[PDB]
């Protein structure tokens, strides 16, 4: 278990929620403050088809899929699977959107760290075919016996891309809003029958959301999803884009983001055309912050940075010059500080306010890339 445990004082539980069972419903992984960190036994990549999906994304064979499955198939992540929700408190809510070729379970280092600080985190699984793999049920009977229909990553054409990637970012924002609706409906007593058959009873979530303290966070494609979801849905109060890939977004959205917005970048992923689209979101009247994590790579935000050793990590570009634990800790603590300021939380995350400013040895304020104005 090279995936780090949450740094905060709450115990972390984990479950999956699918509702409804169709290709049009919500599928999410939930991380939440539980009634104990008893065992930490949540399976990281819970189905063999995700490995096949992951092979596809890398552009490789049936063989590589089996090898991934052999290497990573029984790995756990430090959350207590299906542990009861901790009663007696209303929790702020994060909706988390994964990157291209990922899926709901691959951002547990972030989900678990937030949960440990008292948040409920819903990591959505997107059905736009940007996920390496996902599933749904063709009908109610198939759900009942666990008979899954799988949907795998869509590969494109160099020409198709503009329009396809835009439609995908639009579907993703809508899935994020839809997950939020599902949670808010459950919070208000809507009866919900999980299409999965799991010991966690969703009725625990009744009256357990602080309905006013909601945030969207996401990585790469999920970072663009943050921006689209915020422009559409003003129930989300702030967003945090982790190494956003801005390409999918339409020209019109940059003037359409009222909520506070934080860009946390890797050093090595970023390039001028991407940064200039980020700067396009800035306005004299709107809170925008930006920091870059020194010597970090794109994968430093995802759980695969924790999955191999330092040598194999560096060669595979899963790890950067920075220690992976140090990088995720800076991103998480900057994020918490930001969430405290903009969600109005009564916690001590403000002890990391200097991180939002990039005032640390492992941080750059803004970007090291340069542009005109």
């Amino acid at each position: 278990t090279k995936i780090p445990r949450g740094n905060g004082p709450y115990s972390v539980g984990c479950t999956d929620l699918m509702f409804d069972h169709t290709n049009k419903g919500t599928f999410l992984r939930l991380y939440y403050p539980s009634q104990d960190n008893d065992r930490l036994d949540t399976l990281w990549i819970p189905n063999k088809e995700y490995f096949w999906g992951l092979s596809k994304f890398l552009g490789t064979h049936w063989l590589m899929g089996n090898i991934l499955r052999l290497l990573f198939g029984s790995m756990t992540t430090p959350a207590n699977w299906n542990s009861p929700l901790r009663p007696g408190e209303k929790y702020p809510l994060v909706v988390f959107s994964h990157g291209l070729g990922a899926f709901r379970t691959l951002y547990s280092a972030i989900g678990i760290d937030l949960a440990s600080h008292g948040f409920i985190v819903a990591a959505v699984e997107h059905r736009d075919r940007s996920a390496s793999a996902t599933y749904y049920f063709k009908d109610q009977s198939a759900a009942e016996i666990g008979d899954k229909s799988w949907l795998y990553l869509r590969t494109l054409k160099q020409e198709e891309e503009t329009h396809i990637r835009n439609e995908q970012v639009r579907q993703r924002a809508k899935e994020c809003s839809q997950a939020l609706s599902l949670i808010l409906d459950i919070d208000h007593g809507k009866p919900v029958k999980n299409a999965l058959d799991l010991k966690f009873d969703m009725e625990q979530l009744k009256d357990s959301i602080d309905r006013e303290k909601i945030a969207v966070i996401g990585h790469s494609f999920g970072g663009a999803t943050v921006i689209q979801t915020l422009s559409e849905d003003q129930r989300f109060r702030c967003g945090i884009a982790l190494d956003a890939w801005m390409f999918p977004l339409g020209d019109e959205v940059y003037s359409r983001i009222p909520q506070p917005l934080f860009f946390i970048n890797s050093e090595y992923f970023q390039y001028p055309a991407n940064i200039i689209k980020m700067k396009k979101c800035y306005s004299p009247d709107k809170e925008r912050k930006m920091i870059t994590i020194r010597g970090s790579v794109h994968q430093n935000f995802a759980d695969f940075t924790f999955a191999t050793g330092k040598i194999i990590g560096h060669m595979l570009k899963l790890k950067g010059d920075i220690d992976s634990n140090v990088a995720i800790d800076l991103s998480n603590k900057a994020s918490l500080a930001f969430l405290q300021k903009h969600l109005g939380l009564h916690k001590d995350f403000d002890q990391w306010d200097c991180l939002i400013e990039g005032d640390d040895e492992n941080l750059i304020p803004g970007t090291n890339i340069n542009t005109t104005n």
